[PDB]
């Protein structure tokens, strides 16, 4: 299924995922499509920060759902 | 001065701040107004999570600027 | 009816409602007021969570009653 | 160390625990001291529901800290 990942600055990317995928996995896909290290990533759904161990099913994330990406890097 | 803190769900609140206010000071004011504990908060500007010991001016956040608030039940 | 929905952290949210208003409706008004997604909230009264579907009248909730709000983390 | 668990109805209960005790471990202690099944307990600290797999030290709950307990309403 397709889902959208957006930053608060406007960048939007699409990703083929499964309801069984973990947030960690999603982060890895974001790394392949955008080169952003998972460590500097923070996925958000419904204003809540997401934890890596859970799956998209757990958060009730359906197809074409939009996930928000925020970067986290020391100093900037 | 005043700045706005918005959630990704529609809510928006205004805060009276000073360029010299740190991010943690802003979290404390959000707590005073919304009751959200500062450790559960994560403030965002220019697409990135801000750091506690930094001031608003360090990030060039000015009057009427907009910060976004996301929650993190750190656990 | 003006009731009060209070978080355990000191925040009070007043709301106009009616005896026939069901639980999900109260959550809807809560969203409009504070933006918190309805599925994200757990309403409390008489020390216990209020189930989806019953109205305020089914719990004898009346004018100026106080309901506590807490967020369920698993999906909110 | 001691910590206090309080219900919204005013029931206060003292528990003996260790910082490394999991929320689930704490619920077992509540059941043995009060008879409430863990599946029906919802523990809270600073307005947020605690995860069963995490420990008290994870939420930095220390000696004499106070938690909240709301019951799982199956039918009322």
């Amino acid at each position: 299924m397709q889902i959208f990942v957006k930053t608060l600055t406007g960048k939007t990317i699409t990703l083929e995922v499964e309801p069984s995928d973990t947030i960690e996995n999603v982060k890895a896909k974001i790394q392949d499509k955008e080169g952003i290290p998972p460590d500097q990533q923070r996925l958000i759904f419904a204003g809540k920060q997401l934890e890596d161990g859970r799956t998209l099913s757990d958060y009730n994330i359906q197809r074409e759902s939009t996930l928000h990406l925020v970067l986290r890097l020391r100093g900037g």
